[PDB]
């Protein structure tokens, strides 16, 4: 019975077309299992700890993340965590994408691979927080005054280690894997967040790293990894999110312990923007030696309105509706401390087109909440859909949802929606809907098929909603496939739907994912 506004959505099958890349479904810390039943074709090893990764002893740093404790993998053979992740990543058809460490302090290991803590308790003190169940000794590195420890010894976990090192890693990773152009690893991502270093990183990397830093440290990696593979694709900075793309870690920083009046990074460098700074280094680089070390641009952006996370009262899950326009939209200002209108897709791609053309765009992390939440699965559902329309070139989610959830089955509408691995189509084409708020569509055609895909997306809390769908420049067949999610957290096949003319009509529950796959004639 309960009733919302009627919608009317235009699809035109010759506006706005251009190839979505299938990289746009990347995904972190999946399994085999996972990435064939979502069929996806990226899957990224990065995060905090990838930053302190030894490969030669098969070992990491925690970071802040868990008391600074440098960890050894069961296994001591050399790389064996990430060949054992490329291994996984192709039987399921993906490809690889390894975190090389920039940081230099990678952790080493006591006697018989034995955990070492960079903050012991027994070498700097008394502090407010320790690895009780664990590690006792490991400290989190804070004074019981709440005053950070400061002046602690890098080398008591850690061990600094340089590019000629990480180079070694690539040569074996070419030797096991073959080159990227032979099937071998695609893609070497540069370290993680390098700007806050200064915390994740804090007991080895205490000072934020200005962009002198950042970029001396991508032409060199980059340079080496390029040597040993000049067909693979190298990846970064990984930056955190909004103040990192502007200021870098230095700045950060000193801005936190000074206020915000004076930036001395930035004004070393003539009030340049970090990223775009970075970006226009890289280039003048590329100019001047002819080589391409950069391949693929990428930041992370989480929502900073509290959405990350699992609250899923009613005023969250509308911010969830709304928050995605950061991703895309010239006019919305963010409703946060950002504060700013953030299109994040066309500044990347404004800012590569702008500083470094030819370099590809990713959100190599972001994640919008509540995943095991109707509103968390809309919401997934709303990222793929702005990703494919707005041409970003790659993306990876953190991390992957439980198989149990509707955010799983969010993904698997774009890419398995019937099990035989069917998916949305590869030409984005424009679908424009009145208030995505509310209402959101999306479009593609498919290359295989000449299908039409449509995806419609019901934000709306309650009632249903009455939907009507106009095609321009497409001739289809008599009717249309209709596949849906709702809370009910089911992919069901639905009865198809007739065309009226070049139109055709529906009715969408409140919080639902609905496909529409509309076959070409005859
Ligand atoms: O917010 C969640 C994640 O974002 C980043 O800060 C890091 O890459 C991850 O290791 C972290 O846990
Ligand atoms: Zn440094
Ligand atoms: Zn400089
Ligand atoms: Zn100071």
């Amino acid at each position: 019975s309960m009733q919302n506004p009627s919608v009317t959505i235009s699809v035109n099958a010759n506006a706005g077309r251009h190839p979505i890349n299938p990289a746009v479904y990347g995904l972190a810390y999946a399994t085999t299992a996972t990435l064939a039943d979502l069929n996806v074709p990226l899957h990224r090893y990065g995060g905090n700890n990838t930053s302190r990764y030894n490969w030669q002893l098969n070992a990491d740093n925690r970071g802040a993340d868990w008391y600074f404790e440098s960890i050894g993998e069961a296994s001591s053979v050399a790389g064996e965590r990430g060949d054992t992740f490329i291994a996984n990543s192709q039987a399921a058809g993906a490809q690889a994408m390894i975190t090389i460490p920039t940081i230099g302090w990678v952790a080493r290991l006591g006697a018989n691979r034995s955990k070492l803590a960079s903050f012991s308790i027994a070498k700097y003190g008394a502090q407010s927080g320790n690895d009780w169940q664990w590690f006792p000794d490991a400290g989190n590195g804070v004074l019981t005054s709440g005053q950070n420890v400061t002046g602690n010894n890098p080398n008591d976990a850690n061990t600094l280690v340089d590019s000629t090192f990480q180079q070694g890693w690539a040569q074996h990773l070419v030797s096991q894997w073959g080159t990227a152009a032979g099937g071998g690893l695609r893609y070497y991502i540069l370290d993680n967040e390098p700007s806050i270093w200064f915390s994740t990183h804090r007991d080895v990397h205490p000072v934020g790293p200005t962009m002198d830093e950042i970029r001396d440290k991508m032409l060199d990696y980059g340079a080496k990894i390029k040597t040993v593979d000049p067909s693979a694709l190298i990846v970064g900075p990984e930056e955190w999110g909004w103040s990192g793309y502007t200021l870098s870690g230095y700045d950060q920083q000193y801005g936190g312990l000074h206020g915000w009046s004076f930036m001395p990074d930035r004004n070393n460098h003539g009030g340049w923007d970090y990223l775009p700074w970075l970006l226009d280094q890289l280039r003048q680089n590329n100019l001047s030696t002819g080589r391409r070390l950069l391949d693929v641009f990428s930041v992370h952006y989480y929502p900073q309105g509290g959405e990350f996370g699992n609250d899923t009262s009613s005023a969250m899950q509308l911010r969830r509706n709304r928050s995605t326009r950061s991703l895309w939209d010239p006019n919305y200002i963010d409703e946060t401390w950002i504060n700013d209108k953030v299109q994040l897709i066309p500044r990347l791609k404004n800012w590569v087109s702008t500083y470094y053309p030819g370099t590809l765009t990713a959100i190599t992390e972001y994640n919008w909440g509540a995943e095991s939440h109707i509103n968390g699965a809309t919401t997934q559902a709303d990222i793929l859909g702005i990703f494919g329309r707005e041409g970003l070139d790659m993306a990876a989610r953190w991390t992957t949802p439980d198989t149990a959830t509707p955010t799983y089955k969010a993904i698997k509408m774009y890419r398995n929606y019937d099990g035989n691995k069917s998916a949305f189509g590869d030409t984005s084409v424009t679908a424009t809907a009145p208030n995505p708020d509310n209402v959101s569509a999306f479009a593609a055609v498919r290359s295989s098929d000449g299908a039409l895909t449509v995806m419609v997306i019901n934000k709306y809390l309650s009632g249903n909603t009455p939907a009507t769908i106009n095609l321009s420049n497409f001739t289809a067949q008599a009717q249309a496939q209709v596949w849906q999610l709702t809370a009910a957290n089911t992919i069901n096949h639905l009865s198809n739907v007739s065309l009226s003319g070049s139109s055709l009509s529906l009715t969408l529950p409140a919080q639902s994912v609905t496909l529409l796959v509309i076959p070409a004639s005859t």
